[PDB]
């Protein structure tokens, strides 16, 4: 459990220690691994953005699945400034109460 640490963590706005990743864009997903690092690609119209991922670490979204702006592609918390340059001001409130309130 997160806890009083995870308080401070989200009242400070502080980089969390197990970081998700999340789309700066909305476009399809595209998974590509050959053996060594696993890439994820964000990919829509006028943009392609590739996302390096740890072996290691697993995701949320399947391969030709569709993403919206500041959807998390991995598991793990979201750092608040991240999404507030993605998704915007009122995601980061609801994230923020909410995860406040989850603990």
């Amino acid at each position: 459990t997160q806890g009083l640490p995870r308080v401070i963590e989200l009242f400070e706005a502080r980089r969390p220690k197990a970081k998700a990743v999340i789309s700066e864009i909305d476009g399809v997903v595209r998974i590509e691994e050959g053996e060594d690092r696993l890439s994820v690609f964000v990919e829509s119209e006028g943009f392609s953005k590739e996302y390096k991922l740890p072996k290691d670490a697993r995701l949320l979204v399947k391969d030709g699945d569709y993403v919206e702006a500041g959807q998390p592609l991995t598991r793990g918390a979201i750092d608040p400034h991240q999404l507030l340059e993605a998704k915007g001001p009122e995601a980061v409130e609801r994230y923020l109460v909410d995860e406040i309130q989850k603990v």
